[PDB]
Parts: structure tokens; C-alpha cells; sequence
């Protein structure tokens, strides 16, 4: 369980202000919002890299965090996800659900395969399911997942989001940072940010209802890119002020 309450924070204007949200155990939390909006640091907050100004954030436990920079540590394609604990069981469950098993079936050496200076060069999709592995593979009460889909195309981004965000982690409690809007519909629960502020949490669907012309500017969206999706996020929550816009 994570609960936030009238939360507000600032680094070294605040990053964060009055923050409210309360997920509940095994639920999906959606993150989506402007960019600069708060978001990284929101997570950076929980694993408390950011003491909160105003505000209490009832949480405990261990976190693992996949940051949105893949990182790739000198050693095999195992050794990157496993660490020094291994389960057989959970390593292949957790390779399955990130689709790896072709990339790693390519290779001679399999998941042995070494990795760095002298190394076999990973394309960015690689590198981006190893660091996801790596974070679902550790044992760990929260989940934070600040954007891990980087460089997938949509079908292997699809099947990660179905099958590991989903499926295989149904049971724990996930924060995951998105500009997918298919995302934000299978979430429990979505929150919007823009300079700091939530404009929005609750359901996809509650959203739609309430704000039906924020929601109709975001509705093939998906097929933009992620560049593309962050810029039109951005210009339309820059539409909630007084001002006038273009
Ligand atoms: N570790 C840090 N130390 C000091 N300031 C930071 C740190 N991390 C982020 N910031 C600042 O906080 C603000 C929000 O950044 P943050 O990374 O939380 O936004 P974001 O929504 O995740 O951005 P984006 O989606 O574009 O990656 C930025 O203006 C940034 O300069
Ligand atoms: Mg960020």
C-alpha cells in the first residue's frame, strides 16, 4: 500500500504540490503528465531521494525502481537480471514476460552471453527489457517503472505491458510513468500531473466523463511517438489557465 496526503516538495517554485492518492495492495497506479510535470520525482519521492516539505507519505518496504535510461552492467544477460539470487522459476517467468527468450535464443552462448567492453553491442530494445527484467526480477514490495518501453515498437511494448505489467505482476503494487493512453485505460487508477499539481485521479473512464474535452484531445494518439505524445500531453494541459492559447 502506498498513501499519499496533501504532499508537497521541493529539490536541493516545488516539484510536487499537494499530492493526494491512496493505491491499494496488488493495484496498478498509471502515471501520465506534461513534461517537467513531476513525474521521475514523484517516484524519486516514494524511494525517498526527496524529503517531502509539507505533507506525510505513509509508506515502508522494499522498492525496486526501473529507471526510463536503460543501464547494462559488465557480465552475462543473467548475471544483469539475476544478480546473485537465483530462481530458476521466477528468472524464467520474468524472461518470458519481457520477451527476451528469442533475443536470448539467438545466441550462442544463450543468456550467457557476455556483455560490455568485450561485449556482443545490445540494440536499445534489449537493453530496455534487460533493465525491466532486472527490476521485476528483484523481490520487492513497489514496483516503480518510470517509462521502461523507450525504444520497443508497439507490438513488443504490447506484449510487455499485457504480459509482465499485467499478468505476471497482477499481484503487486506497481507505479508505472506512461504517455500510452491504452495504458491509462488498464490502469486501476490514473493521475495526471503538469508543474507539480495532479489535475486528475481516479478511472480512465471517470476522467472521460469529466473532463470530455481534455479527454477528446487525446483520443491514434498511441500511434504517435513518444516524443510526439509528450508534446501533445504538454500543450494540452498547458491549456489549463487563464491565458489564451496559440
Ligand atoms: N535529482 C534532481 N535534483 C534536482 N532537481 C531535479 C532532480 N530531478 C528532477 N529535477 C527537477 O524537477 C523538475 C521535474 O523533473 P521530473 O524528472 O520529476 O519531471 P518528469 O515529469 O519526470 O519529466 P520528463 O517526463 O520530461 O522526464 C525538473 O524541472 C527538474 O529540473
Ligand atoms: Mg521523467
Amino acid at each position: 500500500e502506498v498513501v499519499m496526503e496533501n504532499v508537497t516538495a521541493f529539490w536541493e517554485t516545488p516539484v510536487l504540490k499537494d499530492i493526494n492518492f491512496k493505491i491499494e495492495r496488488g493495484q496498478l497506479l498509471a502515471v501520465a503528465g506534461s513534461t517537467g510535470a513531476g513525474k521521475t520525482s514523484l517516484l524519486m519521492m516514494i524511494m525517498g531521494e526527496l524529503e517531502p516539505s509539507e505533507g506525510k507519505i505513509k509508506h515502508s518496504g522494499r522498492i525496486s525502481f526501473c529507471s526510463q535510461f536503460s543501464w547494462i552492467m559488465p557480465g552475462t544477460i543473467k548475471e544483469n537480471i539475476i544478480g546473485v539470487s537465483y530462481d530458476e522459476y521466477r528468472y524464467r517467468s520474468v524472461i518470458k514476460a519481457c520477451q527476451l527468450e528469442e533475443d536470448i535464443s539467438k545466441f550462442a552462448e544463450k543468456d550467457n552471453i557476455v556483455l560490455g567492453e568485450g561485449g556482443i553491442t545490445l540494440s536499445e530494445g534489449q537493453q530496455a527489457k534487460i533493465s525491466l527484467a532486472r527490476a521485476v526480477y528483484k523481490d520487492a514490495d513497489l514496483y516503480l517503472l518510470d517509462s521502461p518501453f523507450g525504444y520497443l515498437d508497439v507490438l513488443t511494448e504490447k506484449e510487455i505491458f499485457e504480459s509482465c505489467v499485467c499478468k505476471l505482476m497482477a499481484n503487486k503494487t506497481r507505479i508505472l510513468v506512461t504517455s500510452k493512453m491504452e495504458h491509462l485505460k488498464k490502469a486501476d487508477k490514473i493521475l495526471i500531473l503538469h508543474e507539480g499539481s495532479s489535475y486528475f485521479y481516479g478511472t480512465f473512464s471517470e476522467l472521460q466523463n469529466l473532463q470530455p474535452d481534455f479527454s477528446s484531445k487525446l483520443m491514434s494518439f498511441d500511434q504517435f511517438s513518444a516524443e510526439r505524445r509528450n508534446s501533445i500531453l504538454t500543450e494540452t494541459l498547458r491549456r489549463f489557465s487563464l491565458e489564451g492559447d496559440a
